[PDB]
Formats: C-alpha cells, sequence, structure tokens
C-alpha cells in the first residue's frame, strides 16, 4: 500500500519535465530526481536508461534506489511523454485529485492540454525559434485566455488540474525569453509581446498566472537562476551551431 | 436519460468521428447520430451547432432529443476533439474497461495513441495529401507494427482499448486509398504501399487489423460503402478546386 519508489530524470531549460514536476508535488509524491545534460545522453543515458530516443523527462516507478550511470532495473515501469506521465501520475494518486471527478470537467482539462500541445506550441515555436512576428503570438495567447473560465479559476475550473502542470512552464519561460530578450526574435519583436503581457488585453492570463504561482508546488519546482543559466546555456549553443 | 444523453455529430470519410463510434460500440452505449456532410457541409452546421470550428466528430452529452439543422441546447455539453471525447467514454462507462485498470498498462494505452497521433497521422499527410515518397509512408507503418505485442492481441495488452478505437480507422482508410489510387500520391508510391501491406513484412499488422475487424464493434461502425462514397466525393472535390 505505501507508494513504490519514483525517479524523474529531468533538466530545467526545458518546459517538459517542470510539468511532471509540479503534478509530483501537487499529489505530495516522495521522489527523486537525476539532472540529464548532453554529455549523459552520450555517455551512459542513452545506453543504459532510454535507448530508443535518449529524452528527458522520464519517469521510473518501481525498483531500487537509482543512481547516475546505471540501468534501471528490468522489472519497473519506464514512462517516457510529459503528457502521458501527468495522466499517470493522475492515476497513481487518486486522492489527489490531479484531474477532477466529474468526466465533462475530465474533458474540460484534457482539451485544455490538447490546446496547449496542438496549438500554443507551434506558436511558441514559429515565434522564438523561427523569428515569426509577434502579432501571431499575440493570437495564440489571445485564444489560450480565452479558453481559461472566464468566470475564474484554473484551467479546467475552480480546482488545480494537470491542465494548468501541462500550461504553466511554458508561460514562465516565454515570458522569461521577452523579458532577457534571448531567442531568434525579429526584430523588436519581444518588447511587443513582453509589453502586452503586462498589459490589460491580458488580465486573465495575468490572474492565471500568479493564482499557479502562489500554490506551494511552484516554489518547490521553480528555480528562476537555474532554469535562466540553462534557457540561456542553450540559446548560446543553438547560436554557435550555426 | 435527459442527463446522459448522448448524440454524435459524425460523417462517414474522415477517421475522427469513426474512432467515437468504436468507443460507443464497445460501451454498449444508448446513442444517436447526426451526419454532416464533407462534400458540401450544411451551412447550419457552423451556424447552429460547432461555429468556432465546424468539425467532426462532436458529441453532445445531456438535454433533449436533438435533430439537423439545430442549435444544442444551452445547458447540454459539447466535446470535440476524438482522442479527448475516448477518454471521456471511458470515463463514463467504467465498466466497459475501455481502458485497462492499472496505471502502468493506461500509460501503455495513451503511449500508443499518442505515437498514432504525432507519428502516424503526419506521415499518412505527407504520403496521401502532399505526394511524398512510399518509403516515408512504411517507415512509419514499421515503427506502428513495432508497438504492437508481437504474440498477438491488442495494441496495450491483450485486451481491445480506445488506443485499438485510435488506430484502426486510420489503417482501414489508408489500406482504402492505397488499393483505390485515391489520393494526392506521387507517380508509383501508392502501389509500393500497397504491395507492402499485403506482404510477409506486414503479417503482424495484418492480423492485428484482422482481429479488429473481426469484433462486433467494427460491423457496427464500417459502411465501406457509404465510407467509400464519401471519400471519393470528397478527393475528387479537392482536386478539382487544385
Ligand atoms: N483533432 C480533431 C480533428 C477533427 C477533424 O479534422 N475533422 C475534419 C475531418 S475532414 C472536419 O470535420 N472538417 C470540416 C471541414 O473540412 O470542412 C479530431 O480528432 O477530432
Amino acid at each position: 500500500s505505501a507508494q513504490k519508489r519514483i525517479t524523474l530524470y529531468m533538466a530545467s531549460a526545458s518546459p517538459f519535465p517542470h510539468r511532471v514536476r509540479l503534478a509530483l508535488e501537487e499529489a505530495h509524491a516522495t521522489y527523486e530526481m537525476i539532472h540529464i545534460s548532453l554529455v549523459d545522453k552520450q555517455d551512459w543515458y542513452q545506453k543504459k536508461v532510454y535507448p530508443d530516443r535518449a529524452q528527458v523527462p522520464y519517469l521510473i516507478y518501481g525498483g531500487p534506489e537509482l543512481h547516475p550511470d546505471e540501468a534501471p532495473s528490468p522489472d519497473a515501469a519506464k514512462i517516457p511523454e510529459s503528457l502521458v506521465i501527468l495522466e499517470f501520475l493522475a492515476d497513481l494518486f487518486p486522492a489527489a485529485h490531479l484531474l477532477p471527478s466529474d468526466p465533462v470537467l475530465r474533458a474540460r482539462a484534457r482539451l485544455f492540454t490538447t490546446a496547449v500541445e496542438t496549438e500554443l506550441l507551434p506558436a511558441q515555436k514559429a515565434f522564438f525559434l523561427m523569428g515569426g512576428p509577434p502579432d501571431a503570438m499575440l493570437a495564440a495567447l489571445d485564444a489560450l485566455q480565452a479558453r481559461l473560465p472566464p468566470a475564474g479559476g484554473f484551467a479546467a475550473g475552480p480546482q488545480w488540474s494537470i491542465a494548468d502542470a501541462a500550461v504553466m512552464p511554458i508561460l514562465l519561460r516565454l515570458r522569461m525569453s521577452v523579458t532577457l530578450e534571448v531567442g531568434f526574435f525579429a526584430p523588436g519583436a519581444a518588447p511587443v509581446v513582453r509589453a502586452a503581457l503586462e498589459s490589460p488585453r491580458f488580465a486573465r492570463l495575468q490572474r492565471y498566472i500568479a493564482d499557479n504561482v502562489a500554490r506551494p508546488s511552484m516554489a518547490a519546482t521553480w528555480d528562476e537562476a537555474a532554469v535562466k543559466a540553462e534557457f540561456v546555456g542553450r540559446f548560446e549553443k543553438l547560436r554557435s551551431l550555426k
């Protein structure tokens, strides 16, 4: 009946491991983390841990204590894909209500997550990686904001859910990128987005971000210095290979 | 009941409504269907039913009886997005076991579905809509086949699940398209894939298709003459608009 072992392979720059950390903290799970860098991928993580894709996040469920440069027990479950890991944690910790009980509100959470993955993330890539115009990024943020309940609350309604885990790491890193002006932005594009995100246009979205940041799971999982250092480091690597 | 009435806006040519129909039948659900043409779409669909996107499937849950050319009640729930609808039906009908009970096995089903949506469907689009080469389509089919349990059974294990509902409509339409050569295929590309699908390389996938077709839910959801008529009609219309 006691929880089986959880080990999470992660990193800081990407939004995807942060999603999982938020859900683990909201579940009050016991877990250990292992940071994966490119050297780890090349030297042992692809070989001993995750041969098919060597990506993070990657959750190991069951088995004995796990350290870097070690293969997981063949008897443990290995789960990739941040969104699937979120649904897994909601199934594993039912008393935490990481998804709501009502089936329509569960559908609402999943519709919100679908839109994050299929609409917001492509828009962020077009803006940050491909130097697209700020108006298209702000239109995607308008659409995201309109999917939040206008009467208040979290993405699926009054209660926090894995839908909030899915989007909050992206919003925090988007704000960081446009505030530090770190990215492959069209000229002047970052300030346009930064200023709009602080304006009355985005009052609802600002309230939503604040509501999520005020929860204990955010302080437990957001280390601004570490995220910045790896985010900027990744950008400088991208810039240099080019 | 008025609390639990299901009305499904659907069509025949697209795989997406079929996915939903498979799960409804596996759950032995009671439901009504409204047919939206994918050749000459009824203007009342966008105007009265689904103004934002006017896509099928669209599931209406609760409220009074609903007929064509009528707006759903404001008090009924409206659920788009086939993969979300499948998860919704698994939540509504727990006794049908549309997903397995164990969290790890539920993750297995969800990983299979994610690969359908993010790997197989993009490959089909590149091949059928954009005239891409047949080896890229075969690579995606090889990868799908390798995700199946080798000894037999369904996508997530011995029992049927919504992972099977996600993929089987695509496989049936792919086979039909390459067999009739109805699509925007490169010269020579359709026969390469048609022959491969019938060859020993794809024996495991053939057995999979046959095991799904043998279930009663297939005859209750797959009218190949109606699918083909709308599929060909839509293709010929699209081609004529260049
Ligand atoms: N992600 C959606 C995709 C739905 C979709 O693409 N529907 C198309 C099938 S052609 C549609 O309804 N199109 C309306 C139109 O083309 O006018 C799902 O899985 O339900």
